This record gives structure tokens, C-alpha cells and sequence, in this order.
């Protein structure tokens, strides 16, 4: 078996590598890749998302949410505080200021003892899940918002047409911004590239594992596990890597650079934080070995999780027997 330590592989496609991606994601996973539940791809060197990004201050972000955190340095909840709308430039200066600017630090190790030593006292501003995209339309190759379907993998594996649509998310991100234990809607796979700014950490559990770091999740958030039977799918909970190694999780961690994809496999549960200014695009997708994780996937039925309708049709179809009970806690 290939990669049997579920380490994160970092790959660097040529150009005539990089044409397509359907293709390429399958050779990641002969070697191997998936079972990290995390890789990163350097994309080839003649190859570019737009020309610059010297115009993009305009867009808007009209949802900014502040990042307020409960618990201990090393286990801790945090909650979304809704913030009124600015644009990226209003943004980009605020991430700058003397309140919210990343600190003074040695090295990305030495950023990250203080994020984890000190996140929980502060509460800093994501603007997340921005319905957009920063690829140019003449960006051919790995435009995530150029990706086939989800909605047409599906009818191309299983027969079966449905509604749905499948569009990229921009995420504006600032010293000690915060994305909390989650694996992907349906266990999709999802890709990510960092447009620009500072870097992103993330950690990840190899999706063989995932069962492990949920029973943790469960001990260390009693209450949320009683109120719901996978209120991980909230994203609101972190859990240190000092913590994950005392309790024996198997996990890893890289830092993802402006200019970098990382993909995330089904059922691979991934957290991190933002170093600094920057901009991300995220968007799901799906191959053929998909379909089994997507039938599989627990699901939040207390209706804390609130999402996209096009989740409707996937759970109908891939799990039929849930929806009745999963639709009225979206409804
Ligand atoms: O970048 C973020 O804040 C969160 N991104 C993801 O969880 C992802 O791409 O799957
Ligand atoms: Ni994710
Ligand atoms: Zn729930």
C-alpha cells in the first residue's frame, strides 16, 4: 500500500501535468495521497491564476464575521459575531492594524506556539464563504470555477439527474482567523488555493482516523455531543495539536504559501488558522471513489448546521433513508 504512514505529499505537476485535473487527482491517489486526507500542489511554474491582483480592494465582503472564542488555550469553541459589511480594502487595512496585525515571530514554528498559546484571547474578523471567484476566465487549467459538477459526477457514476449547482467560495483571512475541525459537506473531497497574502496552517487526521479524533471530540465537548450526533459538522470546535498528541490522535500539519493548492479527501478532518492578510478559494468536488464516502456521511439533524440546498439532492439520493429525518432539521 502506497503512503502507509498517511503522511501529506506535496506535488509539483508539470504544464502538460497540469491539463487535467480529473486525471491528476487519480495520480495523487495511486501514490498514495489520499490517505493523508491532505495534499499539497505547487502548481507549474509557467502557470498563473490572473495577471494581478492589484484590483480586487472593491469587492465586498457583506458578512465579516468576528471570531470570539470560549474555552481553554488548547480546547476551545468559537462563535460567529456578525459584523457590518466592508470591502477587501477596508478589510485589508483593518488585518493591518496594531490590533489584528500578526506579530512579531521568528519562523512559522514560533507563529504557530503563539497562535495556539494566545488565540483565545483575542477575537479576530474572517470574511468567509464569499460566493465568487479570482481565477481569470482564461485560466484553463486548474480554475476552480471551471471544475465539472458534482450534480454531473453523480448522473455520470450513478444514472441519476438531479438539481444542484457547485460554485467557488472566497475566504478574506487575518492574523489568528480560524477554521475549526470539520471534513467537507457529504465528505466531499474540496480544493483550495491561496490567491495571495500570508500563509495558511492547516492540521489534518487521515481519514482512516477520523472515528478516533471524533470519539476525543466527543469527550472533550460533552455537552455538544449529547445536543447533537455529529455537531462537529457545526465547525465551531478546536482542539490544539499538543492536545491531539496527548490523547494519541494520529494527525499532521503543513503551511500552505500564496500560490499553493491543498487538497482535502472525503472523511479527511482538517483545522487551521490564517497567519496574516490574505485571500482564499475554495470550492467541493467529487470523483468516482467519492460515492461511497458520500453514502456514509454522518449528518447534523439538530439543525445547528444549516446548509446549501444543493446538499438536498445528494442526500436524497445517497441516503435515502435519512433524508425525512435530516430535511426537517434544515427546515
Ligand atoms: O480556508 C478556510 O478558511 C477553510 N477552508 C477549508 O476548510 C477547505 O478548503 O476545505
Ligand atoms: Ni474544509
Ligand atoms: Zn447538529
Amino acid at each position: 500500500a502506497q503512503n502507509p504512514n498517511c503522511n501529506i505529499m506535496i506535488f509539483h505537476p508539470t504544464k502538460e501535468e497540469f491539463n487535467d485535473f480529473d486525471k491528476y487527482i487519480a495520480y495523487m491517489e495511486s501514490q498514495g495521497a489520499h490517505r493523508a486526507g491532505l495534499a499539497k500542489i505547487i502548481p507549474p511554474k509557467e502557470w498563473k491564476a490572473r495577471e494581478t491582483y492589484d484590483n480586487i480592494s472593491e469587492i465586498l465582503i457583506a458578512t465579516p464575521l468576528q471570531q470570539v472564542a470560549s474555552g481553554r488555550a488548547g480546547v476551545f469553541t468559537q462563535y460567529h459575531k456578525k459584523k457590518k459589511a466592508m470591502t477587501v480594502g477596508e478589510y485589508r487595512h483593518l488585518a493591518n492594524s496594531k490590533k489584528y496585525q500578526t506579530p512579531p515571530h521568528q519562523n512559522f514554528e514560533d507563529l504557530e506556539r503563539k497562535y495556539w498559546k494566545n488565540r483565545i484571547y483575542n477575537s479576530p474578523i474572517y470574511g468567509a464563504d464569499i460566493s465568487g471567484s479570482l481565477f481569470d476566465e482564461n485560466t484553463k487549467q486548474w480554475n476552480l470555477g471551471h471544475l465539472g459538477t458534482i450534480q454531473d459526477l453523480l448522473e455520470k457514476e450513478c444514472g441519476v439527474v438531479i438539481e444542484g449547482v457547485n460554485t467557488p467560495y472566497l475566504y478574506f483571512g487575518m492574523w489568528k482567523t480560524t477554521f475549526a475541525w470539520h471534513t467537507e459537506d457529504m465528505d466531499l473531497y474540496s480544493i483550495n488555493y491561496l490567491h495571495l497574502g500570508e500563509p495558511k496552517t492547516w492540521y489534518v487526521v487521515p481519514p482512516e482516523h477520523g472515528q478516533r479524533l471524533e470519539r476525543l471530540a466527543r469527550e472533550l465537548f460533552p455537552g455538544s455531543s449529547r445536543g447533537c450526533g455529529a455537531f462537529l459538522r457545526h465547525k465551531v470546535a478546536l482542539i490544539s495539536p499538543t492536545v491531539l498528541k496527548e490523547n494519541g490522535i494520529p494527525f499532521n500539519r503543513i503551511t500552505q504559501e500564496a500560490g499553493e493548492f491543498m487538497v482535502t479527501f472525503p472523511y479527511g478532518y482538517h483545522a487551521g488558522f490564517n497567519h496574516g492578510f490574505n485571500c482564499a478559494e475554495a470550492i467541493n468536488f467529487a470523483t468516482p471513489r467519492w460515492i461511497d464516502y458520500g453514502k456514509m456521511a454522518s449528518q447534523c439533524s439538530c439543525g445547528e448546521a444549516r446548509v446549501t440546498f444543493s446538499m438536498d439532492a445528494f442526500v436524497r439520493i445517497l441516503q435515502p433513508e435519512r433524508y425525512d429525518l435530516w430535511k426537517r432539521g434544515q427546515d
